[PDB]
């Protein structure tokens, strides 16, 4: 198996059960609500709900945010299989995950993203899927930039022939000419500041509006 | 040794060097600035700079935020020893760390907090130190709540006899009568929402103003 595409929950090694609490909250959300758009992924998804305004762009679209910080592809795959797509019939599912897949190759991460798209295509066949590219990270040039770029190439190639599957590069050019990423854009060179989120969210929002 | 009080940097096992970038940024901050207050700790400190307004309460006090998500006590101790207290002469240092010290007992975590206070007392003897209590976490009752409470008891007892060392319980009562924490307060039952931050920041700000 590709570990990136074998669905598995996060194991609690801390003791407070937070990841399963989040999953259960989302399951309840889907049971009780009727979203047009559901967003799922890692902290870049989750903190959009706080740290960008979410309220002005995405709230109007009738959206649920199932981001969880730290998730890898296989965790998002498990969550979609285990309740978060039940009781709903979204028009669009937005996926943003793979930057946390440490120890997986770029090809394995791509297989995890492809597996997520396929599950959504099975469980929610009416939905369009939007996959976001993995953003650059690290203050300076480093292997995860190359990795992330290579996933993006491979995912873009995989989705090119997919009528209702859409790859979106949301990066406005966070890596400057000198190789650096500004902490004004990503405060810790991974996570977006409010300023970082603006261009990202703008780009997503445009696409969503087109599709919708 | 108590692992919580043996200073050690976070080892990069991902490859993008972000933790050392953050440390180096803070070192540069201290080299170039003249804070009256420096805040140091984990993500509860770091995201105050974003996710609470920071700008209206803490900015006026001439403050630097050296929070880093994921740090344990020993990481904060290393960072203070390795450059982040150089070139400055703050009136107050605010410490908030120990919730991430997984695998350390409550007594070991307390020893790490005590070690941090002692280092600040050595390197910046004019400064008052403010330690925040560890907040509850997890949606429901769990061992980390008891752990965190027990650190708070032990730290409060340790600091009681310390003229210029101040323990602040900033918890307004996030654990409700039914044992639960609301995701409106902590979106993932650890990290504070903007709403969660308001009472916390209010309480800190009051204390700071008294002291100052």
């Amino acid at each position: 198996e590709n570990p990136a595409s074998k669905p598995t929950p996060v194991q609690d090694v801390q003791g407070d059960g937070r990841w399963m609490s989040l999953h259960h909250r989302f399951v309840a959300d889907s049971k009780d609500k009727e979203p047009e758009v559901v967003f799922i992924g890692d902290s870049l998804v989750q903190l959009m709900h706080q740290c960008e305004i979410w309220r002005e762009l995405f709230s109007p679209l009738h959206a649920l945010n199932f981001g969880i910080g730290g998730d890898s592809t296989q965790h998002v795959l498990w969550r979609l299989e285990n309740g978060e797509l039940e009781h709903i019939r979204p028009k669009i599912v937005v996926v943003w995950v793979g930057t946390n897949n440490h120890g997986h190759t770029a090809e394995q991460v791509t297989g995890g993203i492809k597996a997520i798209v396929q599950l959504v295509n099975e469980r929610q066949p009416q939905a369009r899927v939007v996959v976001l590219g993995l953003l650059p990270r690290g203050q300076h040039p480093n292997p995860l930039r190359e990795k992330n770029r290579r996933v993006n190439e491979l995912v873009r190639a995989a989705l090119a022939g997919h009528p209702r599957a859409h790859f979106l590069d949301a990066d406005p050019g966070f890596v400057h000419s000198d190789g650096t990423i500004s902490h004004h854009d990503m405060y810790d060179y991974l996570h977006l500041s409010r300023l970082g989120y603006t261009p990202v969210c703008r780009a997503l929002h445009s696409l969503l509006l087109r599709l919708l």
